[PDB]
């Protein structure tokens, strides 16, 4: 394969996940009539991180992930701070 061995596309589905994060995918439709292009908006928490665009929802939805990455990477959820012996 290529762009990894799996892909951004998942990284934050797993990603929101570990951060007990919520993430959520917007389905906009153009105004203009045609052409017909789908598109899903990655919010985390009510907080616009990634958009993707495309012929197909799943295309659009898949992409938007990947932005959505990057940007936690250079932005991560500001947090405060995890400590406990629940788990070391």
């Amino acid at each position: 394969g290529s762009s990894g061995s799996s892909g951004y596309i998942g990284l934050v589905n797993s990603f929101a996940q570990k951060k007990k994060l919520s993430v959520n995918y917007e389905q906009c439709e153009p105004n203009s009539e045609l052409p017909q292009r789908f598109i899903c908006k990655c919010k985390i928490g009510q907080t616009m991180y990634g958009t993707g665009s495309g012929v197909t929802k799943q295309e659009a939805k898949q992409l938007a992930a990947k932005e959505a990455y990057q940007k936690l990477l250079k932005s991560p959820p500001k947090t405060a701070g995890t400590s406990g012996p629940s788990s070391g």
